C-alpha cells in the first residue's frame, strides 16, 4: 500500500527481472504516471485484445461478421484451450472465439482468430496501420510466450500498449458498436481474479485482460474507474525473473491495491 511508483520499484526489487508501468487517464490520454514506460516487454496473453481490435475493424469494414461460424479439428488444438476443446463438433462463432480468447485465454481461439485475419504480420500491419510503430505479433500460441530476452519478437511497451488500448476503447477507429463489444469481452474477463480485480472495490468498474508465461513474465492491461464506469488504463508487465507465478500474482496486486488507494 506504498505510493504506487514505489510499490513498483519494491516489486522489481523483491522479483527480479524488470517490471513495467504506465498509467492513463482516459478521458484526456494523459500520462498520469510510469516506470520504464518504453521498454520492451512480452505481451503473452495480452495481445488477444488486440487481435480482436483487429477482428472488429474486419467486421466494421464489412470483411467479417462475429456471428460466422468456425469449425476445426482436433489437430488444431494447442496448449490452454479450455473453451475450444469442447467445441470440436459444433465449432464456434468469430464473436464465441474473441469471448474465449478475451475472458479464458484460449489459445486455439486466438489462434484461429489470427487465421481470420491473415497471421501474425497482418496483427502487426492492423498495429501500424492504426498508429502504433512499436507493439509487434511474429509468433502464434503458445511459441509466442518464450520470452527470450532480448528478443523483440511478441513484444510491446507500456505507453504503446496503453495508448493502442486507448485508442481500440475509445477512439474513431472502431464503431462505438464494436468498441462497446471490445470493453465488453474485457468486462467478462474470468481467469484475472488474483490481479487488480482482487483490490477493486465495491462498485468499480474494470475491463482487463491477463497474460502468462511458464516462467518469469506476467502482464495485465486495464481499463477501470469508481462509479460503474472506467477513467483510466493501467498496464503492468513483468519479465526476467525467476519469480514463481503466485510471486508475480501478489506483485501485481500489491501494485493494485495500491494505485486504488492512491487514486
Ligand atoms: B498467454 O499468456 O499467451 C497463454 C495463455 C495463458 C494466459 C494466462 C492469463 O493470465 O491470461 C495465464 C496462463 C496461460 N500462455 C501460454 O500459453 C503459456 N504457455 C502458459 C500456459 C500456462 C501457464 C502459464 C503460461
Ligand atoms: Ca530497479
Amino acid at each position: 500500500h506504498p505510493e504506487t511508483l514505489v510499490k513498483v520499484k519494491d516489486a522489481e526489487d523483491q522479483l527480479g527481472g524488470r517490471v513495467g508501468y504506465i498509467e492513463l487517464d482516459l478521458a484526456s490520454g494523459k500520462i498520469l504516471e510510469s516506470f520504464r514506460p518504453e521498454e520492451r516487454f512480452p505481451m503473452m496473453s495480452t495481445f488477444k485484445v488486440l487481435l480482436c481490435g483487429a477482428v472488429l475493424s474486419r467486421v466494421d469494414a464489412g470483411q467479417e461478421q462475429l456471428g460466422r461460424r468456425i469449425h476445426y479439428s482436433q489437430n488444431d488444438l494447442v496448449e490452454y484451450s479450455p473453451v475450444t476443446e469442447k467445441h470440436l463438433t459444433d465449432g464456434m462463432t468469430v464473436g464465441e472465439l474473441c469471448s474465449a480468447a478475451i475472458t479464458m485465454s484460449d489459445n486455439t481461439a486466438a489462434n484461429l482468430l489470427l487465421t481470420t485475419i491473415g497471421g501474425p504480420k497482418e496483427l502487426t500491419a492492423f498495429l501500424h496501420n492504426m498508429g502504433d510503430h512499436v507493439t509487434r505479433l511474429d509468433r502464434w500460441e503458445p511459441e509466442l510466450n518464450e520470452a527470450i530476452p532480448n528478443d523483440e519478437r511478441d513484444t510491446t511497451t507500456p505507453v504503446a500498449m496503453a495508448t493502442t488500448l486507448r485508442k481500440l476503447l475509445t477512439g474513431e477507429l472502431l464503431t462505438a458498436a464494436s468498441r462497446q463489444q471490445l470493453i465488453d469481452w474485457m468486462e467478462a474477463d474470468k481467469v484475472a481474479g488474483p490481479l487488480l480485480r482482487s483490490a477493486l472495490p465495491a462498485g468499480w468498474f474494470i475491463a482487463d485482460k491477463s497474460g502468462a508465461s511458464e516462467r518469469g513474465s506476467r502482464g495485465i492491461i486495464a481499463a477501470l474507474g469508481p462509479d460503474g464506469k472506467p477513467s483510466r488504463i493501467v498496464v503492468i508487465y513483468m519479465t526476467g525473473s525467476q519469480a514463481t507465478m503466485d510471486e508475480r500474482n501478489r506483485q501485481i496486486a500489491e501494485i493494485g491495491a495500491s494505485l486504488i488507494k492512491h487514486w
